[PDB]
DNA sequence: CCGACGTCGCATCAGC
DNA sequence: GCTGATGCGA
DNA sequence: GTCGG
């Protein structure tokens, strides 16, 4: 809303900063400066309007002024047109397909999908399967469909072993109303800090033929590929889901973490330093008088972990921020 | 001025 | 063959 | 690219 435009613009200026200039503190910098101004409810009418605002510097205050009197940047319009930067950055889109492999093939003459078909034998497995679903990858996945991908996840999961504990994170668990794929945190009472778990339910999931493809798997995380069931109907996209088995001691903390939002992290982070705390995505250690943190602290649900930071439970609904 | 800017598991590469 | 580095996605 | 020490 508000400066689409201005947003969209940045936006475009991080991609090839991050997939052709290789530049990942830049490609942040301007991603920062676009959430920053995304959140401004005002319309920007200056460059220097929006420089008061963290993240917007002289550079970037620059741009807006240029696009704010012409509706473009004279970079950004040469950049589009640019055959190889234009494809490295589209090459990217395409899972497993980083900065530097988009610009390998770019520079082998490969730089369409079709050239991608015609070339599989210089792609590697997770590459291969990013090739097979592009279109699907980039979809959306409804709330409804998410539920049913939950109720066959948590069904599998209880049928291989009933003392599994497993929960969908990420912005579904916030009640989105759509998510870019699942992810599932799974934990089981064998499994401490201090002590096959993963390996049985990915193998259920395929046995019911709900996990199609495999892009990475080891005994803590499994990245693959799912699909619903079809019902005359047409067939569902394949969908992208995350499985990490993680030890119970850890688990409420992960939960926290891989729910989010990023922002929220960000506040509650703070919010642990302020009271003396050090949450990170497994612990939560008090900080000495020194900066000194000592031994993670029990944790066995979400809130005890706000408790020990003298917050109130904020339902995943509004973890927003 | 100049360095920081977030982190980790898995796959694959580079070097030995 | 092994160990550490690099690429990648989240 | 922007920030801050
Ligand atoms: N650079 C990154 C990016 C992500 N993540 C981890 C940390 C995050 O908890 C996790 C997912 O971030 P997400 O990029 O999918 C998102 F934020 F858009 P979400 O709202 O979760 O979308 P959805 O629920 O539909 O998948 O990836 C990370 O560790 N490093
Ligand atoms: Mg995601």
């Amino acid at each position: 809303t508000l400066n689409g435009g201005i947003t969209d613009m940045l936006t475009e200026l991080a991609n090839f900063e991050k997939n052709v200039s290789q530049a990942i503190h830049k490609y942040n910098a301007y991603r920062k400066a676009a959430s920053v101004i995304a959140k401004y409810p005002h319309k920007i009418k200056s460059g220097a309007e929006a420089k008061k605002l963290p993240g917007v510097g002289t550079k970037i205050a620059e741009k807006i002024d240029e696009f704010l009197a012409t509706g473009k940047l004279r970079k950004l319009e040469k950049i589009r047109q640019d055959d190889t930067s234009s494809s490295i950055n589209f090459l990217t889109r395409v899972s497993g397909i980083g900065p530097s492999a988009a610009r390998k093939f770019v520079d082998e003459g490969i730089k369409t999908l079709e050239d991608l078909r015609k070339n599989e034998d210089k792609l590697n497995h997770h590459q291969r399967i990013g090739l097979k679903y592009f279109g699907d990858f980039e979809k959306r996945i409804p709330r409804e469909e998410m539920l049913q991908m939950q109720d066959i996840v948590l069904n599998e999961v209880k049928k291989v072993d009933s003392e599994y504990i497993a929960t969908v994170c990420g912005s579904f668990r916030r009640g989105a109303e759509s998510s870019g794929d699942m992810d599932v945190l799974l934990t089981h009472p064998s499994f401490t800090s201090e002590s096959k778990l993963l390996h049985q339910v990915v193998e259920q999931l395929q046995k019911v033929h709900f996990i199609t493809d495999t892009l990475s798997k080891g005994e803590t995380k499994f990245m693959g590929v799912c699909q619903l069931p079809s019902k005359d109907e047409k067939e569902y996209p394949h969908r992208r889901i995350d499985i990490r088995l993680i030890p119970k001691d850890q688990y409420y903390c992960g939960v926290l973490y891989f729910t989010g939002s990023d922002i929220f992290n960000k506040n509650m982070k703070a919010h642990a330093l302020e009271k003396g705390f050090t949450i990170n995505e497994y612990t939560i250690r008090p900080l000495g008088v020194t900066g000194v943190a000592g031994e993670p602290l029990p944790v066995d649900s979400e809130k005890d972990i706000f408790d020990y930071i003298q917050w109130k439970y904020r339902e995943p609904k509004d973890r927003s921020e």
